[PDB]
């Protein structure tokens, strides 16, 4: 078969694209993935997924140690699978706001702007809050509320309101200032990732597209500075595949700027330290490293939270969801979300507050030393994110070796504002307590509410965790004037013909949301701006 594009990585990106390009008979596609495809249906379960992290789903990396947080490694899981992450992750679709859209173009990627995604998710979302200017009805994705079991879940959203961070309602919509219940990719309480809804029986069916599982891209190949095609294992065994117009890396923020380097784009110095033939010095790959932090507030109650304590994880949870889809399993406590502004100023979120209605204590936090019986008692959380954090780090080769892990470094907390920030939102959030709604069911706190300054640095430096968001690793920009560049508003890599990146990696910065939905905005962005060249 003779292949027009080369995609590699069936994640949330790559699987957009190929369906896409498809489209038209002519043009051939091939589809590469180093997974499976998904049929571990743990995955697809809103309430028990998690227990597929660690195994052959997941990629399994680890952050180096981070001087920032007390030198913890952080566990930094990713997917591996048809689907990628979206095959493994909660599933919550927070897209983010106006000013982040429009902040890719401000940063030199020219129509690529919040207007734009307007018209991709119309394409993307179908959502019973469409149809409307911003919400699709009609599109590929199926998105649906979080199920949960509890009224309690009123109380929070009061409580939101009651302490002036915002209204109640749709914070992907008119008013950003909004608390919501999170929608979900799932349909039946059963995951339907992007990669589900675009290729389809139907697109699979397409005789213009190939899918190869179980092939582990090592290398792109060129011919001078043109890209032609990839050297890829395929069951223990090497081939070369060939591209006649262009490869496109939809490998991911972590494994896309490890390709890009192994093939001799990059970072001169790096390149030649590890004796990598330089084809194209661009600084850019590697660098730019972002993502959010997240530090859990947790609140035990004396007051019971009806229907609030269960296991989705247990025996009877699982068949019961397996027969007929409904039961304990259909619920992850982490149901609503709202977004803030700290200071009043009302220039884009600068926190978003996840709730669940659960305590989530392990038992070890310290103000909770003497409660009995921890895991059966009531209460709730709020989890607090640092939505535009300043710092920024590295994704570094260890080796020649295509097989061994990057080395993942995001520097958090490097940028001295962030830690500076963090600690007022965590107070700016502790005043929800204080509400006729949610005073009742505080009775005692991690941190506790009169902690020090010190107290809650130590608790973030110590407890605080990635949300998974990693992006900005092959930036998008003016590559004609800025040097850090990766790849142009086409998506191009710079000082290479015929190679193309579209994938979180291409991504300035993270959003004031979750990475899932601009994600396959860039995938329906990627596929309308290729489709346009040819
Ligand atoms: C645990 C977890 C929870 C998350 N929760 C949410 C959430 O609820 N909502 C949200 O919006 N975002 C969430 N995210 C983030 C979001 O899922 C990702 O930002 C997004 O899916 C990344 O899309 P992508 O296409 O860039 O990469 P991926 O989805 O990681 O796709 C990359 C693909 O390329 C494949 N691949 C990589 N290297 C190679 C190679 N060399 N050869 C062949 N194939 C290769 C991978 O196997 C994978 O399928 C979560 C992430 C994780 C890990």
């Amino acid at each position: 078969k003779k292949f027009d594009f080369i995609i590699v990585g069936a994640g949330t990106a790559g699987p957009v694209i190929a369906s896409r390009l498809t489209e038209k008979e002519h043009i051939n596609v091939l589809l590469l993935e180093a997974g499976g495809e998904n049929t571990n249906e743990l995955s697809r379960i809103p309430g028990a997924f998690f227990k597929v992290l660690g195994t052959d789903y997941d990629w399994t990396y680890s952050s180096v140690e981070q001087t920032g947080l007390n030198n913890r490694s952080i566990y930094s899981p990713s997917g591996k699978v048809v689907g990628g992450s979206s095959a493994i992750n909660v599933g919550v679709w927070v897209r983010g706001t106006k000013e982040d859209y429009d902040s890719w173009e401000a940063q030199g990627a020219k129509g690529w702007n919040f207007s734009k995604a307007l018209e991709m998710f119309q394409k993307i979302e179908q959502t019973n809050l469409g149809p409307s200017k911003y919400h699709g009805d009609k599109g590929k994705v199926k998105l649906t509320d979080s199920s949960y079991p509890t009224p309690f879940v009123h109380t929070l959203l009061n409580g939101f309101k009651e302490a002036g961070f915002g209204e109640i309602g749709d914070y992907a919509g008119e008013n950003p200032y909004s608390i919501d219940i999170m929608q979900k990719i799932y349909e039946n309480n059963t995951r339907r990732t992007p990669a589900d809804s675009y290729l389809t029986e139907d697109v699979r069916a397409r005789e213009n597209l190939t899918i190869i599982t179980h092939a582990f891209v090592r290398k792109v190949l060129f011919e001078g500075t043109k890209a032609i095609g990839v050297e890829v294992e395929i069951d223990g065994q090497i081939q070369n595949m060939y591209a006649s117009k262009e490869i496109i890396l939809s490998a991911g923020t972590f494994n896309t700027p490890k390709l890009l380097k192994l093939s001799g784009v990059g970072p001169r110095e790096e390149l030649e330290k590890f004796g990598i033939p330089v084809i194209a010095n661009v600084p850019g790959v590697g660098e730019n490293l972002n993502d959010h932090l997240m530090f859990t507030l947790k609140f035990v109650s004396e007051k019971n939270i009806e229907d609030s304590i269960f296991n989705p994880l247990s025996d009877e949870a699982i068949d019961q969801w397996y027969k007929n889809k409904t039961g304990p399993s259909s619920y992850y406590p982490g149901v609503a979300s709202g977004f803030v502004s700290s200071d009043g100023t009302k220039t884009g979120a600068d926190f978003e507050l996840i709730f669940t209605y659960t305590h989530g204590a392990d038992g070890t936090e310290k103000e909770f030393a003497n409660i009995e019986d921890i895991q059966a008692q009531s209460g709730y959380s709020v989890t607090v994110i640092l939505l535009q954090p300043k710092s920024r780090g590295q994704l570094l080769l260890a080796s020649t070796n295509p097989y061994d892990a990057p080395l993942i470094n995001p520097r958090y907390f490097s940028d001295s504002s962030d830690m500076e920030r963090f600690i007022k939102g965590v107070r700016y959030t502790q005043k929800i307590t204080k509400t006729e709604s949610l005073e009742p069911y505080t009775y005692l706190a991690h941190p506790a509410l009169d902690a020090t300054d010190e107290i809650i640095e130590s608790l973030i430096r110590n407890e605080a965790s990635t949300v998974f968001h990693p992006v900005g690793t092959a930036r998008m920009g003016d590559v004609e004037n800025d040097s850090l560049a990766v790849v142009d508003s086409s998506l191009k890599v710079r000082g290479i013909q015929g190679l193309r990146v579209a994938d979180a990696s291409i991504i300035p910065a993270v959003n004031r949301g979750h990475t899932m939905a601009p994600v396959v905005y860039v995938g329906e962005m990627a596929s309308e701006i290729i489709i346009n060249d040819n």
